């Protein structure tokens, strides 16, 4: 008759104990979990605009709360056009790149829609600036996301593993339901949005097909694709398969964005042990040159990504 | 100022005195409403198995608080295999169809999950029976379903309208957003397992390459599939465009049942001044042999449902 | 199982089946239940000034949640100096006189506080004035209160009965948890505001040292005064006892306001089977002439308020 | 657009850090926290038999989670007869005194109750055991209490102060409400339980006497007595004022618990400028004997205390 054992606090204090931190990252994670139950909560009453003003109010809780860590420096959303540089006062080492409500223009139709982030130690001597954000997603201390779906999860992923704490929202308090989360070496599930496939390069177009009409003549594979990308992306991580938005004409660049949205879910990908590649190389070690740039992202189990890349290869 | 200016129970009970009627539907449609508001607490915590074991809880409430409003005579779950008789000290005039937790499979991957119903009043002078509940769902009182996405609604459609109502977590009341919702003439987004594309009918086949290249130069239409129904109906009937569940082999009558999924949603669909179709005849009209009789299902957009059963027909 | 058995919502529309009504008290009753369950809301968190903006809060959610019924044409609250009289378009037969919240003080040191109401139909046929208020207590068709103590509760006294309802705020429903309560005969516990000892009359005076100093030896009385009308007046309908709040200097027609503090509280106890006097007459049977007229109060058990009633007739 | 800046999770952290503690204490006030959330949320639906069991509940809760902690060695509750000696893999070294749900027997009637609880350093060498909870109360390190009143409130008294945490139950979070609060120095309310008065001690007697025919003839106190210790203690904090719970017949041994009623409440006392007396003595400097002693406590403003204090005297 408990509160089963391993809350979110809990967890982070104990990991900030053993790593013999500061405490200063154990007050940032403890800011994004106070952050995160209270988008949560605005989610769940949707009106009672609301998508710009919920996106709008997200950002505005995940910055405040921020702030008052007395953790951060820097912080890049995608919401802002220029990175928030926080005041001397409030200034702690730590840059942090967020989503606040990914997946916004869904909430009408009622779609999972959760946030991103990405944790990065300042490295420079100099006053902080644009350019501290822009370290490769290899350089990550934390990374992770909240989906606001059916019930709320939270999945932190740290250099140690990836760890699933399930909002319990009677008390406010995240449980740990699901540790030392691995993502399956080949599922069964493939996540595109097909209405793109005249745009489409050849290599994911031959890998398609091979999925609908397995040469083996084994069983096809299903489809899902709620165009939620913390949605999709979490269903890869629980139940395996692969999930893509490559490139097609929003150019060889793609949709998603580096910082804020692939970066973290790589640093997942790849804690989870399955892998995450623009196709020609992998998403974690790209160096960023803007902080809203976007880059192509094939991401999921290992001998799921593996396959394509071979088709990839196969056309060159 | 309020807490609502319209709530379900207002709106309910205002009906039924605009009606007329001896106040057995409005118990009914208040004990679904108290229904829906259990399984979404419940939903939303999840843990704290996940899946047969919420779904278990969810036939128990339905079940429960239907013969508690005195109003049902005969029940119909998916999760029971024959028509549940209620007793005569229970026993009201209506037979309710109900899908206790649609996509219960999803709890693990946290997807929008729903509960779906219909509502047929009794017209057999003969003691209540499986039989009762066999009818066309072109006999429908009341049907409609309640979704747990990121926020909950309750969408009921009756004689007169398709009502949108918003769930208040906060003070346990469903508030009414959207008043006689109307479907778009022509949508952008069509919605199909394509996984089963080595199974599909030539008519699907044709409407779904013309949904992604276009013969003259329109923007293909965009795809998306949760995998859940009451999730990517929703989104139809909000946004517009097609979600199609055709026959094909592997569940060769299709997957979804007539009785407590189908029929529902076409009810609302065709409220709302959209089609639903088997590809042969209406879903509406077909009339039931079994209460576990699954059917085909194509709706949506009036325009593009029209679209696909001229390729039916185009193929004589 | 279920969410409970008899809600508010079921009980209260099958009693107004019962009775034969055109629904119209029941949407009255429906609007009363909304606005608790928003007050108490509001009540629990209190601060994320509080007393005057509460209660302020409160008067605004009664007032327009009640105009909503289209129920009322006259309503006199605590806060509001005139009778509100409703515009014709929202106008229905009732007049309700109500406390949004009591004890609203008491919300810095976080003592129970709760809301008090009345309900008279209107039966003069003239346009509805302050006039249409101003009836004895003996003629309420339904009266009650909601308390906001370590859990809510409201309690309904109408014709037939008190019943008490305990709300369930993980789904916003209030359960009938007692039935039909009626109050002990004989109590063990006196209630009152000793430090106005000073200014109490002599059959105050002797009832209270004869509940300290029984004459023969009894235990004496426990005492207990929170200070908040609505805790007092539950404790002791619940436990047994007599609440006083006599005329003394400092407030001589007493404190408390006959038409929303006074009568509500008198009507549910002779409903509950126990007695409720000035102390010279019944509270029911006071004509008002304001609506903010003060009265006396001495209610509780029938043995113990009988019992002081002997000693104020042994002064002459 | 945030959480009211100080959360206590980011309170206990920076204190934490500012003593250079091991985060032994830290993890402890999380841990007493999550089991007051998960106590005020069961206290509000009380019954969707409630007084034992959910007393019962309530020790269950606070023991587990404190255990979870690894922070404790010893527990002592009112519910359990002998301390609660811990388990070597989970030990850590704190003693914690404690009142799960203090005033339990008011549930019924929908009283204010509490937790109220007292952490001591274990001192000795020795194996744990009942002996390390037997200091005075000087020796406390942390002391407080919340209150599942009209709002939930946490008060924590530290060395530096007292300090008033307000849930705020939509998001589960209590937030900095009330910094370094300290008591009036004379108030206008006495608080007793006038059925004992011919129990009392002369000097107990005389002061109320003072206290409603006030011999310079200034204006009466108020009296207020919830029944409820955490209620009556915390109004004293708040507004001002006495409350006593001395010796009559309970014999000068009284019925509140010196180790974890008693002593949590003059801790708090003391801390905000109070005092808190057996009338001989300051109750923090009485050396227990046993873990479920009694002792007689008055507590409250200085200005009062010291009143009564002279009385004592006077009676010598
Ligand atoms: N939960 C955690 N809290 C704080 N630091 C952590 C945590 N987990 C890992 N670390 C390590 O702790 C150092 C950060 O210390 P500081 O920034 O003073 O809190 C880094 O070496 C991170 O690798
Ligand atoms: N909100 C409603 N309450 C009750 N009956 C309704 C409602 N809306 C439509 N009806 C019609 O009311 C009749 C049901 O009355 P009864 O079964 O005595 O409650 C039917 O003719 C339904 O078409
Ligand atoms: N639950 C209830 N609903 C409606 N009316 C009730 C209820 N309980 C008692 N009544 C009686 O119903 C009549 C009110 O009917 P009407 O004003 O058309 O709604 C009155 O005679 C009240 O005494
Ligand atoms: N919030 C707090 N967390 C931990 N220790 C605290 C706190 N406030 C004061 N202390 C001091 O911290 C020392 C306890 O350290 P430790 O038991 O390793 O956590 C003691 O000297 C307490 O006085
Ligand atoms: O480009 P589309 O098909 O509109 O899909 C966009 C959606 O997909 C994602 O990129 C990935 O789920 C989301 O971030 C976004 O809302
Ligand atoms: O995953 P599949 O085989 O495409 O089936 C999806 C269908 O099954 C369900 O998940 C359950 O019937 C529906 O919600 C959905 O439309
Ligand atoms: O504090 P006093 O003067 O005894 O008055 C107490 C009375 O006033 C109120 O607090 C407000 O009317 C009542 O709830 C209570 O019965
Ligand atoms: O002795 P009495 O009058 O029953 O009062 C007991 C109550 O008073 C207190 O001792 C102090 O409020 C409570 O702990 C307890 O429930
Ligand atoms: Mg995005
Ligand atoms: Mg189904
Ligand atoms: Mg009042
Ligand atoms: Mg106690």
């Amino acid at each position: 008759f408990d509160t089963n054992i391993v809350t979110l606090t809990r967890f982070v204090m104990e990991q900030g104990r053993k790593a013999r931190g500061t405490g200063e990252m154990t007050q940032l994670l403890n800011s994004l979990c106070t952050a995160v139950k209270a988008i949560s909560t605005a989610v769940r009453k949707a009106g009672i605009d609301q998508v710009k003003k919920l996106d709008v109010l997200s950002n505005d809780l995940v910055i405040n709360v921020l702030k008052s860590s007395f953790a951060t420096c820097v912080l890049v959303t995608e919401e802002d056009k220029n990175a928030i540089i926080v005041e001397p006062e409030k200034r702690g080492k730590y840059v942090v790149c967020f989503d606040p409500l990914d997946g916004s223009s869904n909430i009408d139709c009622l779609v999972s829609i959760g946030t991103i982030f990405g944790i990065y130690r300042k490295n420079s001597t100099d006053e902080p600036s644009e350019k501290d954000a822009l370290q490769p997603g290899r350089n990550l201390v934390a990374a992770g996301y909240a989906l606001y779906g059916s019930a709320t999860m939270l999945v932190l992923a740290m250099v140690n593993g990836v760890n699933c704490f399930m909002l319990d929202p009677a008390i406010g308090e995240f449980i740990l339901v699901d540790r030392n989360v691995k993502i399956k070496k080949k599922g069964s599930i493939y996540s595109i949005n097909e209405g793109y496939a005249k745009e489409f390069d050849p290599a994911i177009t031959e890998y398609i097909q091979r999925k609908k009409f397995p040469p083996d003549n084994s069983a096809p594979y299903g489809a899902r694709y709620v165009g939620s990308m913390v949605a999709d992306v979490h269903r890869t991580l629980v139940y395996g398969g692969i999930f893509m938005y490559p490139a097609n004409k929003k150019s060889p660049k793609g949709k998603l964005r580096l910082l804020y949205e692939c970066n973290p879910m790589a640093y997942v990908m790849e804690k989870a042990g399955g892998l995450a590649t623009t196709g020609k190389e992998a998403v974690l070690d790209i160096v960023p040159t803007d902080i809203h740039q976007r880059a192509p992202i094939i991401l999921g189990s290992p001998e799921d990504v593996t396959e394509l890349l071979e088709i990839y290869q196969k056309h060159a």
